[PDB]
């Protein structure tokens, strides 16, 4: 009995993890195979400065840039079953930067020996499901020895993100424009645009974060325009909030404003759509970003077909944490300890998940209902059960640290929810940190 | 009797035409659908400020960029079935930029009414033969309505193409480098890279081409560097050929030369690969880009399964006119006109090709083999013959007039050779001519 795992990011990592977790206390698991298109492990946080496509024709996965850092506390997305210090041997600030998150969440699964279910450089092409055999075919393309082949599997758990596919869309003049145009998910060195001015399209977590890296690295002059609201936070000097972008110029933006602004580059921070062109539509998700996407029991399992499963598709808040308690949920149906209602029940279960998230306003109310989600989904396994509601106020923390100050929220330190110890201020407040490096955070 | 073409690009076009052109005369053709993932057809020729993935997720196929002109004379390009005089009504120059050889090929099957055998926004997925039924089934994904469905064939002629799925390798450093990183496929507004210094990787046409068209916007620097031989031209004062580079630094470059530069963008012009990750091994073709891959018998019928057709996979002497002498040939044998000789006498054939293939050392000796290869493919069809050696004779100007300057050979002109009116010298020499558009180069 085989179980297919697509992709070897934090989620894929975690579905390992959660089988070598149940084996390691002695239970029998399935086989376990999963397929990575990288040369590498760790999803988004494995780096690359390839953009678009990359050696092998996939689409580059990674979003991630120089200079990223964790953009919320680093114990709101601790591991219940492997804390930070035992990872680093000692206390660290609460917002490393990407390689050291990098480092720790290989080192769960580095400690658990399952590199050895992976295989990597292998772009999954198509799951179908035989009704015939109940089984699942899955072909792959191993770029290593460049062959096209198929296994065939019992379960498949589908973790290859929904972060990587931009959502891009078009603005009047783009064909006439003279600079350099890119969706964030292509964003690299912030230093290709030092004394440049910049556009960034959106008011999400990717403006925000693009604009503080240009500005953090010496860009000219920044300009965030949004669709909806403003994103409300204190800009430096060089940096202003403009209502949606209209249409464009040999070298001009034009706002609903009815302003007007010399620009260099624009930056597309308008987010990512759900992407699966390996599935059909029997088995293929369809969804906005959301805190609920609808057709999954639990958030996880495919309700047209249940052997079927999805890890960290849901937006957000909690994350390392979140595909945790979903894997360990993944496992516990594949290895028969959760049976499953009926379809119907499932799917008024849903409703129920739904109708609430629609109840949603406030920041708060948002977090602290996936909160009580991954709170459902510990109490039903394993998995250690830790302080939700103390996370949940780590979030209230760190929500304000940004209001006060945007530019300086990254200087604060809280406190650890597995081990209890506060965590120290980093030794460069995040203006000054302009080495990125492992190596320079840690010493 | 059903028929699929993959791609709209010119191949895409050609073989609807091919088809077209037989029922004009009279015969009866078969079916057909051709699957296009961009939402207008011209392949290559329809321009897009998109990069890396589109707007549905697909890659971005397009490889041209802002003021791209025709590289080649238009008289070696011309269709021997609808002259440039039918379509623009006068002579014209003999490098017409992208915008006007799009409306040109745009022309031809607007004239022939096949647009309608076309299905846009339309991604091809999967293509797999059945034995059973001795039919192929192509799975589709719709953008438009966001559905994924199959349908099936008799036959399927693949018109992808091959140069959109960049060969971008690996230089250390890549990942300290401060400036931006693209292949040539990501290129688009020459300006981007005003008072710049721009590194190309690469000793071939697109090197050749963009550096040209960053000398012209106004670079302030231009340095190519070779891998296997130097490109060869006279370059402008601003603008050095050096031997491979070796590593980079944070915004240095490092050649075999022990030479050193300031760098501000890299732009690898290295090429593309054949990719089709729609087909299983079973079909799909592996080949280095050349002038005879194998496994086509007359460079288009699939050894292992002939009813599978390539069209264009080639590289490129001949072009347009290339496609036609193929998508003719493809539907002859699709229509039962031309029988095809058992499988060893296809692969007897192709390796005399290859033999010959092999023998080859001059630029003379290459275009004269792709030369004998359409004189063979068009002897055997309804196509219109014209005179081939005259063509060979006007690639050899081509080919003196950039060895003689490699900044003005874009204003010489050139016999066509389907009506044999000489072309007119352009109203602007090409340094000059600094809008691209149809409007400006026709008025
Ligand atoms: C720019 C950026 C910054 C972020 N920063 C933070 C942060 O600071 N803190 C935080 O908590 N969260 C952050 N996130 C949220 C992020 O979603 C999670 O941290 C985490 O990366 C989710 O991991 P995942 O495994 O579920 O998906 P991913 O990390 O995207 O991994 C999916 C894996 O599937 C693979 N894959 C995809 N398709 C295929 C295929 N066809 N065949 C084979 N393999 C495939 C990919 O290669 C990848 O390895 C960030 C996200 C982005 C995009
Ligand atoms: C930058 C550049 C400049 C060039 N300049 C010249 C020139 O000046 N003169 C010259 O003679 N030749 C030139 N060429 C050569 C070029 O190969 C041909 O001119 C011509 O474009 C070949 O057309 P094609 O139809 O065979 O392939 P393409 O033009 O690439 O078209 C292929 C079509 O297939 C579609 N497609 C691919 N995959 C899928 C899918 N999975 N599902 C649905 N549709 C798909 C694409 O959208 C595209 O429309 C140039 C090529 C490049 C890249
Ligand atoms: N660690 C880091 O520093 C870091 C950096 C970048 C990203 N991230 C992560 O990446 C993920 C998503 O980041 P994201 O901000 O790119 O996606 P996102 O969270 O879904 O934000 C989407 C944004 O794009 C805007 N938008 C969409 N279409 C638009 C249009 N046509 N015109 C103008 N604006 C438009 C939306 O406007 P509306 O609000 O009106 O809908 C919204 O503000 C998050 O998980 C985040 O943690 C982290
Ligand atoms: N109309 C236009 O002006 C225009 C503009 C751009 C492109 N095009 C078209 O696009 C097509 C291909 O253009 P292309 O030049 O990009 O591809 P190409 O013709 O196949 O050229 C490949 C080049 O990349 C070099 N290369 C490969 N790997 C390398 C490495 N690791 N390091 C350094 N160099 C490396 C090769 O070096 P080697 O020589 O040693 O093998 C070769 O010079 C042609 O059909 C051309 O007509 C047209
Ligand atoms: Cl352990
Ligand atoms: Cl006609």
């Amino acid at each position: 009995t085989r179980i297919a795992i697509l992709g070897a990011g934090p989620s894929g990592m975690a579905q390992l993890r959660a089988f070598q977790s149940a084996q390691e206390k002695g239970a029998e698991i399935p086989e376990l195979v999963c397929f990575e298109k990288q040369a590498d492990w760790g999803g988004q946080w494995n780096y690359t400065w390839r953009t678009g496509l990359d050696e092998n024709g996939e689409p580059v996965h990674s979003s991630m840039y120089r200079y990223l850092w964790s953009n919320g506390p680093k114990e709101c997305l601790e591991f219940a079953d492997y804390t930070f210090d035992e990872h680093f041997g000692k206390p660290i600030a609460s917002y490393p930067p990407r390689e050291v998150l990098w480092d720790y969440i290989k080192g769960r699964v580095e400690k658990a020996g399952v590199r050895k279910y992976i295989r990597f450089n292998t772009a999954v092409r198509h799951v179908e499901f035989n009704e015939d055999s109940q089984t699942f075919t899955v072909t792959v393309q191993d770029h290593t020895t460049d062959t096209i082949y198929s296994a065939a599997f019992d379960y498949v758990v589908c973790c290859t993100g929904h972060f990587s596919t931009p959502y891009v869309p078009e603005f009047e003049g783009f064909e006439k424009f003279g600079g350099r145009i890119l969706h964030a998910h292509d964003f690299r060195d912030a230093l290709e645009f030092k004394d440049k001015t910049v556009l960034l399209v959106g008011s999400s977590y990717s403006a925000e974060d693009i604009g503080s890296q240009c500005y953090k690295y010496g860009a000219k002059k920044l300009i965030s325009c949004y669709r909806t609201a403003p994103m409300g936070y204190k800009w430096p000097e060089n940096w202003d909030e403009r209502p949606n972008l209209v249409r464009v110029d040999t070298e001009n933006a034009y706002f609903a404003d009815g302003s007007s602004e010399k620009v260099d580059a624009i930056i597309l921070c308008t987010g990512y759509i759900h992407h699966f062109p390996f599935l059909n539509d029997d088995l293929r998700l369809v969804t906005n970003n959301r805190l609920w996407p609808l057709n999954l029991y639990k958030g996880v399992v495919w309700e047209d077909n249940p052997k079927f499963f999805y890890i960290g598709m849901q937006d957000q808040w909690y994350s390392f944490n979140m595909f945790d308690a979903q894997a360990w949920y993944a496992r516990d149906v594949i290895m028969g300890r959760l049976p499953l209602p009926s379809k119907e029940e499932m799917k008024a279960d849903s409703m129920a998940w739904r109708e609430k998230e629609l109840t949603l306003v406030t920041a708060e109310e948002m977090y602290t209902y996936q909160g009580d989600y991954i709170q459902n989904l510990i109490d039903m396994t394993d998995y250690p059960s830790f302080d939700i509601p103390a996370t949940n106020k780590t979030f209230l923390e760190w929500k304000h640290h940004k209001k006060e100050n945007i530019m300086t929220f990254r200087d604060h330190s809280y406190r650890s929810l597995m081990t209890g110890t506060m965590a120290p201020k980093h030794h460069t407040p995040w203006i000054d940190a302009l080495d990125d490096s492992l190596e320079a955070y840690l010493s």
